[PDB]
């Protein structure tokens, strides 16, 4: 459809572009820290264990 | 025939003539606004479901 009132490719852009940054954003935090498991969202277990 | 009271032809270009212009101004609003379903009166179903 050639409609301007809203952009589906531009919607699905964004969600992909949330995604990577979110992986950036936790690959930063383990690299920052060193410590795979910290903000126990990620291995909840694990760091109980830890 | 040779009538001058009455002039069915100019009638019937006029009836004609509005038919365009209310295709036109349908056009336009929808062009203006981008939305194929405003004025509920268009696509009733369609504006509830909107």
């Amino acid at each position: 459809a050639a409609v301007i009132n809203t952009n589906y490719l531009s919607l699905v852009a964004q969600n992909n572009l949330n995604k990577s940054q979110s992986s950036l954003g936790t690959a930063i935090e383990r690299l920052s820290s060193g410590l795979r498991i910290n903000s126990a969202k990620d291995d909840a277990a694990g760091m109980a264990i830890a």
